[PDB]
C-alpha cells in the first residue's frame, strides 16, 4: 500500500445511483441482527465497509429493550461487508465505545472509540487492528466525535472531536493524526459557535466537513481543512436553504458568519454536504421538524451565496418514512479521474418515535453521484414496526 | 489474471450430470436463509458460485408475507459459494435491484442490477465491486435485463436490456462493455418480436443467447453476437418443438421467421437451449401450460431444421413438482479441451402456484453434460409446504 | 504444492489420543446444524476436515422427519473445518449425492459422489473443486463407494466401488484416479467375498483398505493395493478377534480366507483397522449385537495370525452409548518421521435405535495414536434424546 | 515469520483503557452463542484473539443445563476474532479437554488441551494446528494447567502445570517446549506451596507468572522463569495486599515467603498482577470473600515491599457485578518500543452465584496500559438474568 493522496477533483453529480442497501430491521425480524446507530460507510484500497455502533444485543433479543439510550458499557464501533446486514457473526469490532470515526489512509486503517462515564471519557485511537493512541476528555462532558468516516492526506487524518456542553459552548478540537499518533491539536477556530458530528470528505488536497450546530443554529457549521499545512477555518453553510433538523422555514437569505436560529423540537441531527462551487448538493430530511424523509437539493453555490437555491433535487426517503443521520464518504481508490460523492442515511426504527416497541436500531442506504440524469424512488427501511409487536 | 478468449468448442452431451443444489427450502424452513427469485450460476477462474435477487428477508420471517411482487426497493442480486443455501450471512452482496446479469471476464466481475419505479428504473454497472456506469431508461417502461450470466470475450462482455411493454413491442439493445465501460450500444436487429430474459453461453468466438418472447411467440427468439465485431442477428428457434410456457402442443413444423402463438395461461417463463448442430439440447417445462417439471430434449440441429424432433430426453424435474426459470452458463475456466454446457433449474415455491402460504421463493438445482450416458432422476425442491403453515 | 509419496512408515502406537470432537447434537438441540451421517475426516498440506454426507435439513427442522432414508436428492457431500458442527454457514459443498470418499494428492482434493435411482446411479468425480469425470452405474444396483478418504501416491489415487445387491454377490472394482481422471479400472480380485465402505490408509509405497462384507462374514475384508504397479489383492482379517457387527462371539480360530458367518441382527457396518506386524490395532463396537460402544484393541499380527488377540485396549465409547460407522484417516502432511494412525467414530443418535424422535443423526468424535500410555474416558455424543422431545 | 524474543521492556502504566468486550451473554440470550468459562486472549503477529473453554452447547440450548461442572468430555479449547461473541459457526477449535493453554512462538501457535477422567488424564500439546505431543498424568489427579496464555522466547515456550490435590500438595511442573516437542522438565522448586492456574508475561528475557494457590494462601505464588537456561524461582507476592479470593482484611504486613491463611469461603481463584519496581499492578475482585467486583491497584514495589499499598485504584467491575477469573496477556507485536500490560476479566454468569438459572457462563472484558490518567467505569457483564428465566 501506499499513502492516499487528495489529488483528484471532485466528481460533478447531476443525480444519484443507489449503492448499497442492507434491509436490516427487515431481515433482522427474524435473523440474529445487532441493535445498531450512528452507522456509516469507509472505504480502504479493497474495498468499501458499513460502520455502526454495536448496542451488544440482537434485534429481537430482550435485551434490545432500553436500545434508545446512547451510552453504555455494551456498545462497540463495529465493521461489516457492504451490504449485509450486521450480525454478531460477520461483524469485526474496531474499538470499544459509543462514539466513533475511522477513515483509511491507504495503508492501515484508523479507527476511534469513546468510552466511560459522561464527566471522565476517553478515546482510543486504533491504527491497523492495534491501539496506539488515548485520550484523556478535556472538558468532562462527553468526548465525542464524527460518527461518520475522516479522511486522510499523505498519511494525516485529521479528526474532529468535541467536548462540553450539547446545549451550550463546547471545547472542540481537531486533532491531526498519523498511524495513529498526535501530530498536532487545534482548538476549534473560526465563526462556527458549536460543533457536533461532522461530515467530511477531501478532494485537491482540502478537507471539508458539514457539521452540527447543537447549541443555535439551523444552518449547519463548515470546517475547511488543509492537512498539509495542519490548519482550517470555520464558517456557517451560507444558503438559505437550510439542512439542519429542526429548522424553521428557510428565510429570503442564509447567513455565512453566523447560527439562524428557531426550529422546533430537535436541536439538531447530524447530515452532510457536498460544496463545490455550482456542483454543490445540500441533504436534509424532508420534515423541518423531524428525522423523517430524505432528500438531496442541488443548490449552486451554497457555500458563499446567501440567496441560493434548488435548481434540482431527488428524493431519497419519502416523508412517510423515518429517517435518521446522514452522512459523507468516498470510495477515494476508485478506477476514476475524479472523487465520487457517496452518502448514506441512517433509517431509525423504533423509540422515540415508533415507541409502541422497546428498543431502536436503524438500517443502511447508501448512494453515490451520478453525471447522468437517473430516475428515482424512496429506499425507506421496508420493515413492518407491527411485525415486532 | 488475463481476459476470457472464447477458443474452445462446446462439449458433445449426451447427458447431464448433477454440478450443485442448494435445497434453500427446506434448510430455511428452519435457518435464517433469504427469500429469492431468479437464482443462476456463474465462474470465474477460482470457482462457481450461485446468485439470485433476495427480497431482504428471511425465509420463515414476517416479511415474506408479499414476496410474490417483483419490484421493490428491498430487492438486490447476491452471490454466494455454490452449493450453500442464501444466508444472510454468507451472501455478496453484488448490487442493489430488481434485475440483473453478471459475468467474469477473466480479470473481474461485472454485475448489473436495474432498479427505481416502473418508469423511472435505472441500471448500475459494476466492475471489480465498485460502481462503474450507470444508464437511464430509455423507454420509461422497467428497463430489465438478463436474470443470468452474461458472457465476455476478449474483454468484451454484450448484455441484452430491455425497456418498454412486457406484452406489445418493447425497446431492447445489446450493450457491449470493457471493465463495465460502455464500448458501443445497438438496437436490436433481427426477426425477433418482443426479447426478455436471455440465457447466454459462448464458444469458438460465438456468443448465443436464448431468450423469452414475452408478446407472441411459444417458439423461443436466438440472438447470436460476434463479441469481436460487436454485431448481431436474430431469430426464432426453428424446431417444432416450443419451449417457452406456456405454450400449444408441438405442431409438425416450427418456424424460424416468426413467432408461433398460442398456449394458455402464461405469456412467458425464462428459459434456455445449446444450440450446436447435432449437438442441441432444449430445455423446457414438462406441462406446457404450467411452470411445472424440467426437460432436457437433444434435437438435432433445432437451430435449422423446422420439423427437428428428440432423439433423446431426461427428465431434470418430474411433472408433480414445480419448476421455475431456467438459464446457461459455463465454467469457462475448466481444466477441458472445450467448453461444457451447464444449466440451472429455479424450482419456485410459494405463490401463486402455492397459495396457501403468503410467501414466494426458490432453490436451485444446476448440472453440466456429459459425454456418458448417465441413468437420471427429479431433482425437485423437496420441501414439504405444510410444515411451513 | 507437489504429489503425496507414501514414503513413510506407520507410527508406532500404544494409545489413543483425543484429535477432535465436534459434539454436533448436543450443539444442534439449538443451533443451526445440518442433519448428517456417515461422516468422516481427510487432511491436505494446510489442515484436516469433518465431512459427511448432509440430508439437506437442519436437526430442529420439520424436514429431518425421515432422515433414517440413506438415499434422497437432498443429499450431498459437505466438508468443514475440524472441530466445528456443520452447518448451512459453514459447510464447502464438495458435491452431490448420497456416497461418497475425497483424498487430497498433495496438490488438489478429489472428491467423488454417487447419486441417482437405485437401478441407474452415477459417480461425479470432481478435482481442485471442479467435476472432471462420470461414472454410470454397470451392474444397476446402487453404484455406491467408501463413505471415508480415499489415499494417493504419486499423483494416483485409487477407489474402492461397489455396485450390486447388499446381501449377495456384487460387483466391486477398484478405480484408479490422476487428477480425477481413470488411469486404471480393475475388478475386484482376491478372496473377499462382498466388499462395501472401505477404510483406506498409507504407508511405505502400499495402501491397504479394511472393509465391511456385507454378504457373509464377521470378519472384515482387508484389500492391499500397490498404487504404483495399480494392482490389488483381497482376503479376509486373520483374527479370532471378529471386527464387523453383527458378529458371533470371537472363535478359538479366525479365518483369512473365508467369511465366518453368524451373528444377529445386523448385516454389518463400515469399519476399520491398522495393519503392521505387532503394531496392528483393530477398532469394533462393544456390542457384538449392535451399533453401541466402541473399543480399540491391539492384536499384534491379526494380518496373519488366526489365533491372535488383544494384548491391549482401550475403550473409546462405552457400551451405555451408541457408535456408529468408523474408518481411517491419517494427516500423511504431519511433522513427523512417521505417518500417524487416525481414526473416526460416528455417534448415531436418532432412528432407529431411538425411535423416539423422528430423524437420524450424528456427531463425531477423532483420535490418533500415541506412542505414550494414555489414560482414556468415553467419548460419548453427550446429548440428551429427552431434549428433543 | 521469525522467533519472538522478549527483548523489550515493560510499558509504565498509569491507568486502563479499554481494549475489547464481547458482551456474550447478552448477545447470547437470543444468538447462537457458545456456552464458555475459563476465557483469555492470546495474540500472534496478526492480531489478538480471544479463546475459552467451550461447554459444547449453546447458552440457550438445553444442554446448557448442568454447565456449572468443569470436566466433561463435550468440552474444547476454542479461540476467535477479538470483540465477537463465540458461536458455533465463528469458532477455531484449538484442541479438545477441560484445561487449557496456548500461545503464539512467532513463527506458530502451541495450544495444549488436558481431557479425560480425574485419575488418567493426559495433556495433547497441538502446533502449527497439528498434535505433537502428549503427556500422561504424573500424579493421577486431574492434570492441569495455566487457562490463559503462555509466553515464548527465542522458540521457547514454558508452561506450568499440575497434577494432585486441589487442597493439598500437589505435584508442579515447568515443562519448556520448542515447536510443542520437550525440551526440558523441571519440579517446581521455589516456596510456592501449591500452583494452579498461573497468569504469565514476559519482558527483557524474563517470563513472570502469577497464580493461584488453592491449598494455604489469601497472597499469591509469584514463579520467576528464564526461557533461556530454562530454570525458574518461585515464591509469594510480598505485598500486604492480598489478591486471591477468598482472602482475609488485609494485614499491616505480607508475606514473601510463606502462605497467608484464612478468607472464606472459597479457596481461590485465576488472577494476575504486573510486578515491574515502582510500575507495579495487581488486579483483585472487590469483595474479599466472592468473585464479585474487579479492582486495579497500583502497588508500587509489591514484589519486595511487604508494607506496599496502593497508590492509585482503578474501578474495572463494580462490586454490584459478577466477575470471575482473570490473567495477563501482551500483544509482543505491537508496534511500540516497550511490551504493553494487557488483562481480561471473566464475567461468570449463572451458577452457582446466580442459582436461578440452569447454567454457567461468561462473557470478556479485556484492557491495557495507558500513560496517561485515563478517566473509568465498570465493565461489567451486562446482561439481565431476568430475561433467561
Ligand atoms: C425521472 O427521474 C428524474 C430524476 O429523478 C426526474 O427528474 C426530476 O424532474 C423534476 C421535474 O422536472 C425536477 O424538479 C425540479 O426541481 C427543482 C428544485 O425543486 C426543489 O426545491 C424547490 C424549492 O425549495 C425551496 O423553496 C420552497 C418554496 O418555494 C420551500 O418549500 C423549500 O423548503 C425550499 O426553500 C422545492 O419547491 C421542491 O419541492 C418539491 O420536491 C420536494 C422534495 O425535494 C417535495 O417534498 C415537494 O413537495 C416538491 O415536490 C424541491 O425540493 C424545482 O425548482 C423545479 O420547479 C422542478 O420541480 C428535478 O430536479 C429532477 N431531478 C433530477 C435529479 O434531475 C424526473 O421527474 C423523473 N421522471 C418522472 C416521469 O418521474
Ligand atoms: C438409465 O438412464 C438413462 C439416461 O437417463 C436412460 O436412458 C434413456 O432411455 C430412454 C429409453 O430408451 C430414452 O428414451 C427415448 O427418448 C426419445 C425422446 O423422447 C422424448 O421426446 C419424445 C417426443 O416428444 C415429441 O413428440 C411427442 C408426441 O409424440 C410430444 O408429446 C412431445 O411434446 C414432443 O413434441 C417424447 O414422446 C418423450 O416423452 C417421454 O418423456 C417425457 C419426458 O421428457 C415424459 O414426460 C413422457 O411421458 C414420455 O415418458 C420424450 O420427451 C424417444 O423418441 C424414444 O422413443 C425413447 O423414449 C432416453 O432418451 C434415454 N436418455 C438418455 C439421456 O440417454 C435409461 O432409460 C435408464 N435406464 C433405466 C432402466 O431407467
Ligand atoms: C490409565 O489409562 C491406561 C490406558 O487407557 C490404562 O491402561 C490399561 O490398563 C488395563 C489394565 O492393565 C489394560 O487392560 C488389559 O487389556 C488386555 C486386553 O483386554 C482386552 O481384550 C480382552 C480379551 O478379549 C477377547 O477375549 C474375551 C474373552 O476372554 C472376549 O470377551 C473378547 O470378545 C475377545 O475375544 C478382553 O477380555 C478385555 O475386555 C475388557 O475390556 C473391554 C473393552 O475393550 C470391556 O468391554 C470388558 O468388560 C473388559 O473390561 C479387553 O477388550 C487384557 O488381556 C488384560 O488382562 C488387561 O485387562 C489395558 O490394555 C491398558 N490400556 C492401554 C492402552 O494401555 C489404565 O488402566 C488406566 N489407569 C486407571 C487407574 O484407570
Ligand atoms: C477521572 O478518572 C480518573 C482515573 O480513573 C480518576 O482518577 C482517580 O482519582 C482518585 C481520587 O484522586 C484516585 O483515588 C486514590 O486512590 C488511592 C488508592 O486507593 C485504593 O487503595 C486504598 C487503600 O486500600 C487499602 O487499605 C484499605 C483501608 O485503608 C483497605 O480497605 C484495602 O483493602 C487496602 O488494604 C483504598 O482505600 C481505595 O478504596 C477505594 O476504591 C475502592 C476500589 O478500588 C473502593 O471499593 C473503595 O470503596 C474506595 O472507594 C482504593 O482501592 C487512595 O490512596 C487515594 O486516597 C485516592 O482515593 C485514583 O487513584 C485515580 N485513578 C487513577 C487511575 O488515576 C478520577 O477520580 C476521575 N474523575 C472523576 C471526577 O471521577
Ligand atoms: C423493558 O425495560 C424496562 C425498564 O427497565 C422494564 O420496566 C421496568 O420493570 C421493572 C420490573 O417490573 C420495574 O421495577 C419496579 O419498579 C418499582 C418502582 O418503580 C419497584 O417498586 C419494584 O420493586 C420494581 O423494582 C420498573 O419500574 C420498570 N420501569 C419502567 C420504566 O417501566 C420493562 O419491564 C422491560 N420490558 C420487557 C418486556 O422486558
Ligand atoms: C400479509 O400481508 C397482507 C397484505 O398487507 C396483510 O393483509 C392486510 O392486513 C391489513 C391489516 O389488517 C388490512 O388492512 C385493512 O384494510 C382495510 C381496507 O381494505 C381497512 O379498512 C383497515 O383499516 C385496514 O387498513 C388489509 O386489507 C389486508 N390486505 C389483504 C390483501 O388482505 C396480512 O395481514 C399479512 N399477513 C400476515 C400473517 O402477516
Ligand atoms: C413425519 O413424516 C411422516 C411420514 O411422512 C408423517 O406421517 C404421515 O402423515 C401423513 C399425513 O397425515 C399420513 O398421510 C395419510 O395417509 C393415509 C393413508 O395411509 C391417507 O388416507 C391420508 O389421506 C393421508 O395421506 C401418512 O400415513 C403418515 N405416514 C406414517 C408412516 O405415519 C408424519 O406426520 C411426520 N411427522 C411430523 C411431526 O411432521
Ligand atoms: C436439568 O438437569 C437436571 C439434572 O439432570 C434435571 O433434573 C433431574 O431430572 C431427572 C428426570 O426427572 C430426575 O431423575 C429422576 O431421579 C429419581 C431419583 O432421584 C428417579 O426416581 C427417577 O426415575 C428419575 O430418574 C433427577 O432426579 C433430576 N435431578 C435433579 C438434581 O433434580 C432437570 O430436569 C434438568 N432441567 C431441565 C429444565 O432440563
Ligand atoms: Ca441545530
Ligand atoms: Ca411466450
Ligand atoms: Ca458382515
Ligand atoms: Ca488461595
Amino acid at each position: 500500500g501506499t499513502f492516499l493522496n487528495l489529488t483528484k477533483p471532485l466528481c460533478e453529480v447531476s443525480s444519484w445511483h443507489i449503492l448499497s442497501k442492507d434491509n436490516a430491521i427487515r431481515i433482522g425480524e427474524d435473523a440474529h441482527i445487532l441493535v445498531t446507530r450512528e452507522p456509516y460507510l469507509s472505504c480502504d484500497p479493497q474495498g468499501c465497509r458499513m460502520f455502526a455502533l454495536s448496542q451488544g444485543t440482537t434485534l429481537r433479543g430482550r435485551h434490545a429493550n432500553g436500545t434508545i439510550h446512547d451510552r453504555s458499557p455494551f456498545r462497540a464501533l463495529i465493521s461489516w461487508e457492504m451490504g449485509q446486514a450486521p450480525s454478531p457473526y460477520n461483524v469485526r469490532v474496531e474499538c470499544i465505545g459509543w462514539s466513533s470515526t475511522s477513515c483509511h489512509d491507504g495503508i492501515s486503517r484508523m479507527s476511534i472509540c469513546m468510552s466511560g462515564p459522561n464527566n471522565n471519557a476517553s478515546a482510543v485511537v486504533w491504527y491497523g487492528g492495534r491501539p496506539v493512541t488515548e485520550i484523556p476528555s478535556w472538558a468532562g462532558n462527553i468526548l465525542r466525535t464524527q460518527e461518520s468516516e475522516c479522511v486522510c492526506h499523505k498519511g494525516i487524518c485529521p479528526v474532529v472531536m468535541t467536548d462540553g456542553p450539547a446545549n451550550n459552548r463546547a471545547a472542540t478540537k481537531i486533532i491531526y493524526f498519523k498511524e495513529g499518533k498526535i501530530q498536532k491539536i487545534e482548538e476549534l477556530a473560526g465563526n462556527a459557535q458549536h460543533i457536533e458530528e461532522c461530515s467530511c470528505y477531501g478532494a485537491v488536497g482540502v478537507i471539508k466537513c458539514v457539521c452540527r450546530d447543537n447549541w443555535k443554529g439551523a444552518n449547519r457549521p463548515v470546517i475547511t481543512i488543509d492537512p498539509e499545512m495542519m490548519t482550517h477555518t470555520s464558517k456557517y453553510l451560507c444558503s438559505k436553504i437550510l439542512t439542519d433538523t429542526s429548522r424553521p422555514n428557510d428565510p429570503t437569505n442564509g447567513n455565512c458568519d453566523a447560527p439562524i436560529t428557531g426550529g422546533s423540537p430537535d436541536p439538531g441531527v447530524k447530515g452532510f454536504a457536498f460544496l463545490d462551487g455550482e456542483n454543490s448538493w445540500l441533504g436534509r430530511t424532508i420534515s423541518k421538524d423531524s428525522r423523517s424523509g430524505y432528500e438531496m437539493l442541488k443548490v449552486p453555490n451554497a457555500e458563499t451565496d446567501t440567496q441560493s437555491g434548488p435548481i434540482s433535487h431527488q428524493v431519497i426517503v419519502n416523508n412517510q418514512n423515518w429517517s435518521g443521520y446522514s452522512g459523507a464518504f468516498i470510495d477515494y481508490w476508485a478506477n476514476k479521474e475524479c472523487f465520487n460523492p457517496c452518502f448514506y442515511v441512517e433509517l431509525i426504527r423504533g423509540r422515540p418515535k415508533e415507541s409502541s416497541v422497546l428498543w431502536t436500531s436503524n438500517s443502511i442506504v447508501a448512494l453515490c453521484g451520478s453525471k447522468e440524469r437517473l430516475g428515482s424512488w424512496s429506499w425507506h427501511d421496508g420493515a413492518e414496526i407491527i411485525y415486532f409487536k
